[PDB]
């Protein structure tokens, strides 16, 4: 081989019964938050991280719904892929249905209902998938530790210890559902056993990543909003959190035609061919604003 | 007999992008689809036969969604609008179903709450010659079709989206009609819904009861206002411990079905809250 | 004849530091201060002789803020609790004010909303002898007095916050009494409303009507209940352009006071939206 | 004079009737945000500037509305004085009612009903309270710029112009509430004439200090949060935001005793006995658990 790249998964898996009735009607991550489908928000994350290949993994139901929301991506300059995810047998599936698509690159993983916001959210995330070996993953302060995978830290700020849904949750910081990985994780993924759940458990990932050396945590202080989109209430309060930010900046989160126009995946006029049939709306309104105006 | 028409109808790319993905009727509002509020609504008036209209590529999912109704005792049809053409459209593709029978006409998209609904749809559906329609005070009369008033109360003009509206009374999403209705459709020029409520009015045959501040009269037409419903409903049903247009719990308080087909629909959802208050109906006294 | 109390008691530190500034029943809901919905309650109850009991430290800002009522045409007076004893000492403090009379007590962070709230509280009012109360479906029966229903309906027990409620219906911070109210107050050991209301019960004259899910009853008790209220308040508000518990109004709608005395009245507030509603009362009709 | 510092002013002012009958019963800066007063938020805003020195203006009526709920600050680290604006003639009449105790030193001047959120806040003030010539001030894209002072941008991203409340915009990029002073600010506002509406401007002395090159206008950018709390209604948005924000994290916005013990303006024992008369309610807790709990 010759030499002369991230890849990104976004897992939209099945979410139950859980939500019903609700999504009887429709898979959980087509439900919006406030004015766009909830995919848009851990796409737009991913995108942001300078990521334009990717995976994404949903029920055989819903894959074909996904598939026509988003197409292959080449209206915005990304490259979008399917998969499908037969039965919710855990996160750290996502790696084995996901194989061939990684191949021999570094990857990223992000799930279908997490929602970021914050400053410098695109510097954050450069620094993770900028570094070419081990895992980066974010650990989060929470009211509820005992729902996520926690960290445990040292006096120094090492991190020692991590543990799935603890029932007594050794620190309230939680590992986001943002993880980067280098070319290890097929072969970790490979070897895992399901837990005591019926489960391919992502924090036994990100253990193994850890017993090596090879694990950063980086903190993702206060100042950024990491939002919560697992009950109707959560839900509801990040669409209350989005407008409430969009009707106040006149500026959108999470927009992918526009996060692929600052990025120069796509021109001027292509963004152009993207507002003319939203042309009648708010939504393409903005598109077409975006030609004219500076924003900073 | 009373049918009902429900018309859930093409929002256009005015709620895009998040109707990309599927059609407004099916977006829920809280923790269930916005269709099953004025489907209660027209289980709540004794309605059992139910036409649902909708766009070509939506129908296919209420139906997938709905079914024919028969597990909530009702029996429901569907039919599709082509285009958007005008909400009294729904007479002409609701024609053959609803043959010689009186009607109601509930908007997809219209939410309604309060005390002694039953009570306030019933004397409406009682009522077998004319049309009847209710009144509420708003805002924003401009967006709808206004009802004026004179001295005495009794109702002498309407006017759809009035640029200088006479009163700040707007007609809600809900209209009874008798035999009559088709016909005035059918006799219709370029088609609103306002131009059928204005032949029963020059009729002398226009009911336009009030519906009081009182009542909540929910808009689920845009972000922000289906963010509202949202909220209006989660803060009741969090509050009570009860839900508001639970299909399921109006069938079996109405009798259409049982105890036992009750528990068989609580049982595939039987893992979340909305089963597990299915199966505490069957138990919980509730005045 | 029948008088009114509004307890509008000492909420300790626990809505501290929103409370070190000023007094919860002053924190607004939305566009308007606490106290004005039980106080708008009463109101509609038509009761309009009124003793506001606070703490020491916030009775004399509410004197401050609404002063003797006779602009709104009330009579209004003051009394202190000097320690949260419990409410059913609002009887004791209120002893003499009450006098001879028929009473009601609604508590300062009750607020209700429905359709015909005035009839219901008009059949409540007109009851002369007994107590009446009412029960309201809730998720968390525990914070509560707690009713407990045979069968047929009839209530048969009550228990002040149980640990095991015997049913999801709490009693609303809503009550209604005869002459008999301060002589059960007296009487009692350690301060229930719970055993006044079982005074009553076990003499067979108290009356317990349900108030309907299509009501809604929000406390104002947290920091969370309190935003939802204000969400609640505003999204019917900004619907239909018309007020929730707007003391003013309802004085108007009463006859209490008349025209020329409610545009004074929207005089100081001419520039912002509520006075500019109290004058848009002088010419608008609303049914 | 032999030599061997930055005073804070909140314009906490006199809001009249446009939030009756609410602010009948009290002053709108003493309105609560979800669980904390209004004043709380700018007050912890200066902290975190590194301000510790501080006045707050308000009307002669609520002046000892806010001296009770804050006294004399030492118990948060702080020295708080306090003056009265008898007429709300402008919000530039702080700087001629604060003339004395400005002295010959730096200046910030804050809005009483400001709330801003975001990452690295900290970090963007100090930038600005550093510059120790000039004045300092922050641009935020928004909707309606209308009802702001309004920065114009060359094609260099270069101020150009400022404009108070235009009605045609030439931007929607909107000056926030938060402004940075030198010595030069007394003498500038006691040069200004009311404007056409009968107000002492503050875009005046901005327009002053850009006249002179002495200008920066850093941008805040979209992943900070500026909240409006005019409106009835906006007042309630900024509650639902913060109210999301804090019991998602488990953690305060703007709690002035954890900022004075970040900043080691007040210790461990100090801390304690704030907690103490807070201790049977959540506030009061979070003090208490502050004393154990490490916070990246
Ligand atoms: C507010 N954020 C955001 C931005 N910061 N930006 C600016 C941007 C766009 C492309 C590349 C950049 F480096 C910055 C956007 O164009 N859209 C955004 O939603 S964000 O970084 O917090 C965010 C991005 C993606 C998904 C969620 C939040
Ligand atoms: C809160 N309401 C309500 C009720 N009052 N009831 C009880 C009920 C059922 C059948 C007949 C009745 F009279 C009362 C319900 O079972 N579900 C409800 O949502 S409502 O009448 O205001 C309503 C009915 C239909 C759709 C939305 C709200
Ligand atoms: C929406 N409601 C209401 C009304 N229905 N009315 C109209 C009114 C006034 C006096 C007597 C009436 F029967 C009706 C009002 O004038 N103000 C109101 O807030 S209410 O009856 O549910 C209510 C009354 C008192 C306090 C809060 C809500
Ligand atoms: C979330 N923010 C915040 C923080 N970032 N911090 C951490 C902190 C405290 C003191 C000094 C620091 F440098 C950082 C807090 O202790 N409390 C806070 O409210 S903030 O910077 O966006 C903020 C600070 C003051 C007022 C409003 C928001
Ligand atoms: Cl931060
Ligand atoms: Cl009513
Ligand atoms: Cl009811
Ligand atoms: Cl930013």
């Amino acid at each position: 081989h010759h030499h002369h790249k991230r890849k990104g998964i976004i897992l939209a898996g099945g979410s139950g019964t859980r939500l019903h009735p609700a999504t009887l009607a429709i898979s959980k991550q087509l439900l919006p938050v406030y004015d766009k489908p909830m995919i848009y928000y851990p796409l737009s994350t991913l995108m942001l991280a300078g990521i334009r290949e990717i995976l994404i993994i949903s029920t055989p139901q819903d894959t074909p719904r996904f598939q026509q929301l988003l197409g292959d991506g080449s209206n915005w300059g990304l490259d979008l892929q399917y998969a499908v995810q037969p039965s919710p047998d855990g996160l750290a599936q996502a790696f084995l249905i996901g194989e061939s698509f990684i191949g021999n690159d570094l990857s990223a993983l992000v799930l279908g209902d997490n929602l970021y916001y914050g400053h410098d959210f695109h510097e954050l995330l450069g620094s993770a998938s900028q570094r070419q070996t081990g895992a980066s993953v974010f650990a989060y302060h929470v009211l509820d530790p005992e729902r996520y995978g926690v960290v445990e830290f040292d006096q120094g700020g090492k991190a020692i210890s991590l543990e799935e849904k603890p029932l007594e949750p050794k620190s309230n910081y939680a590992v986001t559902g943002l993880y980067f990985y280098d070319q290890q994780v097929v072969d970790i993924a490979r070897d895992l056993k399901p837990s005591p759940r019926g489960e391919l458990e992502i924090t036994d990932v990100n253990r193994a990543y850890l017993e090596r050396g090879q694990l950063s945590v980086e903190i993702m202080g206060r100042g950024y909003a990491w939002l919560d989109t697992g009950t109707h209430d959560s839900l509801l309060e990040a669409g209350q959190f989005i407008a409430t930010l969009e009707n106040r900046q006149g500026l959108k989160v999470a927009c992918p035609e526009e996060i692929a126009y600052r990025q120069k995946w796509i021109d001027a006029a292509q963004l152009e061919k993207l507002a003319a049939p939203l042309a009648k709306n708010g939504y393409g309104q903005y598109l077409k604003r975006l030609l004219t105006e500076t924003v900073y």
